[PDB]
């Protein structure tokens, strides 16, 4: 499993999220931060070691302008993975 | 050290610090952010291996409730961790 | 690739920029977040291997006071970075 981070440009959020929702992809985590400054939209959502090129490709796509500031894609290893909801632990 | 994440329904915080409270926790970092909005509440622990699980559990059992949207905890390795006061590592 | 992640007193950003601006280090993504509350500034940064330690001790350097509420700096692996401006993995 890895979490994938991105900081976009604000106004790609719609795009970014077309996209991703159309791999169907759930559970996108949104939050407003502040770019090193500019207002930056960070984005993070856990994948399937599966998925997440596909993921990390869609992020890229929609929030590419080619300018300066487009930011950053990280991948991180997730461990462990628990569902609140039933107590269930994943793990890959 | 391991790093928890969790995404839980805002309301759930006070139960969630509550129980991490109980474990002898208390030092945790809490983001405001958007799940898809709904509102979500971000919380992140650094803890020691010999403890990550306990801090799992217990916020898994604090913010539950059985219906859709209760979220999901993820553990992250942490390679290096510092205390700023005193500059002491893990 | 690692991801530092530190939790500083607000007024300490400043500082803290500064000191990452001298390493040659402009990049870098700063949220606000709740401390346990009190308001804690949550400063990411992500940089070469090479170079993670001497950011850590920089960052610890200009963040720190003695005085309790401090904070941390958590160091994470970075499996792949991607620059979205050109679509190139690191
Ligand atoms: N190394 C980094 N660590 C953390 N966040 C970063 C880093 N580099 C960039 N960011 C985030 O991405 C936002 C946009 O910066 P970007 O990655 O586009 O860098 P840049 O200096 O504009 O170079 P370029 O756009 O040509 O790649 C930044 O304001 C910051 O929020
Ligand atoms: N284990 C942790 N996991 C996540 N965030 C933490 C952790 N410990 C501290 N923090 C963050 O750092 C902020 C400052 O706490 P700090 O690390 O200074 O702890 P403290 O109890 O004041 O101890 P001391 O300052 O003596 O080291 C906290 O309010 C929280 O946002
Ligand atoms: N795979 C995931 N990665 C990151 N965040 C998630 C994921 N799944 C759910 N979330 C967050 O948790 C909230 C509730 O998710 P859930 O209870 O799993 O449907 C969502 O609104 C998201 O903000």
């Amino acid at each position: 499993m890895k979490l994938v981070m991105a900081i976009i440009k604000p106004f790609k959020l719609d795009e970014v999220r077309e996209a991703l929702t159309s791999l169907g992809i759930q559970g996108l985590t949104v939050s407003e931060v502040k770019g090193f400054f500019l207002p930056k939209v960070k984005v993070e959502v856990a994948v399937s070691d599966d998925q997440y090129e596909q993921v990390v490709e869609a992020i890229q796509k929609a929030a590419n302008t080619g300018r300066i500031g487009d930011g950053k894609i990280f991948v991180l290893d997730i461990a462990q993975a628990v569902r609140i909801r039933t107590g269930e632990t994943n793990t890959e």
